[PDB]
């Protein structure tokens, strides 16, 4: 499913993402925008280390979910990577919360550092009523 901007913003707020571990809603929106374009079925294979990025937040199979073909991988969210490809984003959100709980926080996603850090991210939630 490809979410529309505000539709996603409202969904994330309802799922308790606003201010989760100090991360504002607009930051999660910026992250979702640059990682997948708000697309829940997006997948990305990393030829270099044999891991795959799954779903709306492009969560990595090496540490977060299990896809069975990634070498020396762990499953911190204790989920099949398949769960991160559903239209319903509840599981993807619960796993994103787990990633943020780590020492790096939102910084765990390099894309966030490149496209969101120290930027005016208000635009991602403006006009959405959240």
């Amino acid at each position: 499913k490809v979410f529309e901007r505000c539709e996603l913003a409202r969904t994330l707020k309802r799922l308790g993402m606003d201010g989760y571990r100090g991360i504002s809603l607009a930051n999660w929106m910026c992250l979702a925008k640059w990682e997948s374009g708000y697309n829940t079925r997006a997948t990305n294979y990393n030829a270099g280390d044999r891991s795959t990025d799954y779903g709306i937040f492009q969560i990595n199979s090496r540490y977060w979910c299990n896809d069975g073909k990634t070498p020396g991988a762990v499953n911190a969210c204790h989920l099949s990577c398949s769960a991160l490809l559903q239209d319903n984003i509840a599981d993807a959100v619960a796993c994103a919360k787990r990633v943020a709980r780590d020492p790096q926080g939102i910084r765990a996603w390099v894309a966030w550092r490149n496209r969101c850090q120290n930027r005016d991210v208000r635009q991602y939630v403006q006009g959405c009523g959240v």
